[PDB]
């Protein structure tokens, strides 16, 4: 899938419990975690391969593409959950971080 590098989105990472609210620039062909790391923002992660839930976030605003290989169900995707290690922005976004436990609780 061709994703264009010079297309750049404003990705606001938010965590109310922790008082996090930081907006970074993320290229269309870059995973959100990898951008946050390049720009000095630590986010939770474990496998970094799309194959766990440790890096889970949840979309508040906008859109993302979750990589096909990611181990998220369509139901979970439809609920707004994202694995940031393996997701590309497709719009200016607001995403709440540290959403592992809420993903695990999704019925
Ligand atoms: S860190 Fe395992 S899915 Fe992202």
């Amino acid at each position: 899938t061709k994703r264009d590098h010079n297309k750049v989105y404003n990705v606001t990472l938010v965590n109310e419990e922790r008082g996090l609210n930081k907006t970074i620039r993320v290229h269309a062909d870059e995973y959100i975690l990898d951008a946050a790391e390049a720009q000095g923002i630590p986010l939770p992660y474990s496998c970094r391969a799309g194959a766990c839930v440790n890096c889970a976030g949840r979309i508040i605003k906008g859109t993302v593409d979750q990589s096909d290989h990611s181990f998220l169900k369509p139901k979970e995707l439809d609920a707004g959950f994202v694995l940031l290690c393996a997701a590309y922005p497709t719009s200016d976004c607001v995403i709440s971080t540290h959403e592992e436990d809420n993903l695990l609780n999704l019925a």
